[PDB]
RNA sequence: GGAGGCUCUGGCAGCUUUC
């Protein structure tokens, strides 16, 4: 879903990104912090912070890695930072 | 086959009671 996921918009909206994804759930713990920052977290820090779900662990993972693989290739705009 | 329930493995998932 990288035309939703690599969206600036969505992206820069750290909420919509996860309703996005549908995992709002973990949207009330992650929001408040940037993707920036957030995918540098590491898997068992997500498991520390909370989204216990290894599935949402795996799928969240699968996301941030396609994110940070598109934050090294720089095709996001720089609207989103 | 129909229906209800539970675990997250995050889905045309598994287990299970039942007709």
């Amino acid at each position: 879903n990288p035309k939703s996921l690599t969206d600036p918009k969505l992206l820069k909206n750290i909420p919509m990104w996860l309703k996005s994804l549908r995992l709002h759930k973990y949207s009330d713990a992650l929001s408040g912090t940037p993707w920036i920052e957030l995918i540098y977290l590491d898997d068992e820090t997500l498991e520390k912070k909370g989204v216990l779900a290894l599935g949402a662990r795996r799928k969240l993972l699968k996301a941030f890695g396609i994110v940070i693989d598109y934050k090294e290739r720089d095709l996001i705009d720089r609207s989103a930072y």
